[PDB]
């Protein structure tokens, strides 16, 4: 690719919060990018290994024919091999953020090499910045919600100039607006994760399984034990079930923090509304296999986890399961529920603990 | 003050870069405050000093009877003693920034007291928040350029609620724009700073006297290295020698950082020009005592430094001087400027090394 898009490219550091968190934004830079109509350059997405940062390839997890049916797209190997060298030379690499920050850990600036992930994510392809540039004098900055936005972009950071637009971080709204969830459809897993929840699926898991989230980590305990059901305003993923600005309910620490007690007799009920004959359950933490087991023995049915627990293979898992059972407040039950929303032809069946 | 403004108020941790970044700040932030017609706080100043961050009240350093003539105001001591029990009670304090952001040092935010000197501000007057609120969407967000957005900050932030919008970090440009310049008119040394400058004058400087300011830390000459004079855009407080935009000329690393010999010659000249019978240098590493005494020895004057160097009296001094010359991309250099601009019925005269 020694020819270039005349339109310039988007690359950005997925760098806030773990896997749900960077899908969840990625879904609003796609439609970014499509807006602006600029290549976007696919991330690597971030994985925290104590105490290494992994990158991970795009196209390990997700097929870029299928991403690119939504719009014009490179992966991060094509853009720093065949991009990078004749459309962005070290001295042209600028950092795009909101405004001028302090560092916390020197001149002011976007300070996009800042911390973890933000430094090995750009170390990764060799990229220093040599200049940052602000976007807040734009309307709603990345939003592209209001009159003159684009054209504002355009206007100023044209492509002679700036061919490439480098974000510290996703230009995207964190929580994601129900108007990007459908471009879920658009992410499919590669073959890799595919085969290897199919395998896992053959081996463990009598048809038709209910397959459940639970998010129980003591750091999750604690964001649910802060809701404020009074002023009950959106938190992370809540929106997917309570409908945007929460207009079918209230959320509540029931929903956020299921008790043991409120999952056992939910996953108890699924199990018999479809005849299951076995059930898969993806955690944070507690799997509660045991605790399960002893519920379903009546059933003569089984819980099974993955050993050990693969998050992508899970998200695969749970998106072919006949019933997806999740938390309604997580990012990542929200994969899943766009998943079978959207994948194919018809949704598939997907229930919240504490909603009916 | 148990009768409290109707309209709210604005607070801020002015938590960016050293006393020069935090006044420049600061002067946005007052005609930010005037034109939402909300009580500004004043703010503590910040200080580092190895390892304490220290807490300056504004009334130590500037005069409130002054600055009030610009907008309302009131002391940080006033707000927490007199409005914060009746008008913004713990549950109440929430953040205001442009966009959620990762913690470097864990729910995306503001992460308002994440790092020095963001939490020891805060803490200093026992404020912890629960919440943010991000002000992105508001177009340019607290800029006031663009057309609806005061509205949109009174719509989306109405007193009611939000009595008090507490902001991470300044709610201003920096580099400040040339607008708010004159608004230094308003910020007039306190009695103990100004009796100091008296004092040190007296003491030390026969009339009339030259005052220099030398910027010359290794991390300052770093920062010039970097003047790209073909592109030529503003550099901290370089347009207030340059122009607006640089329409004046271009900016290089002489301006930037005048050699050891552009210096003498260039005070040599000044000491000529109005027959100085001595000079005061203020600088943030090497005062030049010796280099400058051998070069004024031909006309039998001296240099002079304070012992050790108050920084907020160095500013005064040479406010006060017959003649100043400063660095032109210094802040604090233009903090000087502008006071001699300003401060009285008439400018007093000003220069800045390297341009004539
Ligand atoms: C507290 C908030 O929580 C929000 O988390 P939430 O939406 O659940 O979704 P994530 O952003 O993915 O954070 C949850 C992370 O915890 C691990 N995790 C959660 N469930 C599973 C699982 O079933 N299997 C495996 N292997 N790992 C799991 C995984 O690394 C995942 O990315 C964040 O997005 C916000 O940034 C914030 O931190
Ligand atoms: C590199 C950039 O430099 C910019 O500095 P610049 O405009 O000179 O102005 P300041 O933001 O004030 O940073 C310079 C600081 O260094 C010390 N300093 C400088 N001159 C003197 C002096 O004459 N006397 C004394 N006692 N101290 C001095 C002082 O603490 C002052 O606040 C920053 O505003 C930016 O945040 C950035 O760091």
């Amino acid at each position: 690719a020694e020819a270039t898009d005349p339109n310039g490219y988007i690359v950005f550091c997925p760098c806030m919060g773990r896997f749900g968190n960077q899908v969840d934004q990625f879904l609003g830079v796609l439609a970014f990018a499509k807006a602006l109509d600029r290549t976007l350059v696919l991330p690597n997405f971030i994985e925290f290994k104590h105490p290494e940062t992994k990158m991970i390839p795009f196209e390990f997890l997700f097929q870029v024919g299928t991403v690119a049916k939504y719009t014009r797209v490179v992966t991060m190997q094509e853009f720093t091999k065949k991009i990078m060298p004749t459309v962005w030379p070290p001295e042209k690499r600028k950092a795009f953020c909101w405004t001028p920050r302090q560092a916390i850990y020197a001149e002011p600036g976007c300070h996009s090499k800042e911390g973890n992930p933000f430094g090995p994510y750009w170390d990764q392809i060799d990229v220093s910045f040599v200049g940052d540039e602000y976007f807040g004098d734009i309307p709603g900055g990345f939003d592209l919600n209001q009159m003159g936005s684009r054209k504002k972009w355009l206007e100023k950071f044209p492509s002679e100039e700036y061919p490439v637009l480098a974000f510290s971080s996703a230009p995207a709204p964190f929580p994601s607006k129900g108007k990007v969830w459908s471009i879920q459809k658009y992410l499919r897993w590669s073959s890799r994760i595919t085969e290897q929840a199919k395998k896992f699926i053959s081996a463990n898991l009598a048809k038709p399984f209910v397959a459940v989230h639970l998010r129980n980590d003591a750091d999750w305990v604690r964001v649910c034990e802060h809701i404020d059901t009074t002023t009950n305003r959106p938190l992370f993923a809540s929106e997917q079930c309570l409908g945007e600005g929460h207009h079918l309910g209230t959320l509540t620490k029931e929903i956020c923090s299921p008790s043991k007690q409120q999952i056992l007799e939910q996953i108890v009920e699924k199990v018999g509304s479809i005849g299951a004959k076995s059930v898969f359950v993806a955690s944070d933490k507690d799997h509660m296999i045991d605790e399960i087991n002893e519920a379903l023995k009546p059933y003569e049915i089984e819980a099974h986890r993955q050993e050990p627990d693969d998050m992508y293979t899970s998200l695969a898992i749970m998106g072919r399961a006949d019933l997806f059972v999740g938390n309604c407040v997580s990012t990542f039950s929200h994969i899943v529920k766009r998943e079978r929303d959207h994948a194919g032809q018809s949704p598939r069946p997907s229930a919240f603990f504490g909603i009916r």
